[PDB]
């Protein structure tokens, strides 16, 4: 059972590419957008990229990038619902919102208002 995260705002889906970058694409042919939702409890998952396995983390500086590492504490994000079937993805260790920009680059914000912290979550 895999996913697509998807920006409201825009339609691009998000990617993990093999070398770790993480950006927007509109390209559903890109094996890098299926995700899959692993559950850690506690209200708590990691969002897994199924091409490399790579789990997205959120830095504490802001930037976003895929990573291996299962015990680097900025890969566990929640999963909150707006309603309607959009949510946010956070950070759960540093707050920081997942953020996907209209010019498809990606990075974490605390602004709870901007529009490219909105998601949708589709089963592929």
């Amino acid at each position: 059972h895999e996913v697509l995260l998807r920006s409201t705002e825009t339609g691009q889906f998000l990617r993990i590419n093999p070398d770790g970058t993480v950006d927007g694409t509109r390209d559903r042919s890109d094996p890098g957008i299926q995700f899959q939702i692993s559950p850690e409890g506690n209200g708590e998952v990691l969002l897994r990229s199924t091409e490399t396995g790579q789990f997205l983390r959120i830095n504490p500086d802001g930037t976003v990038d895929g990573t291996r590492d299962r015990s680097d504490p900025g890969i566990q994000f929640q999963i909150s619902p707006e309603g309607n079937g959009e949510v946010l993805l956070r950070s759960t260790e540093t707050g920081q919102f997942l953020r996907i920009n209209p010019d498809g680059t990606v990075d974490g914000t605390r602004d709870r208002s901007d529009p490219g912290i909105q998601f949708q979550i589709s089963p592929e």
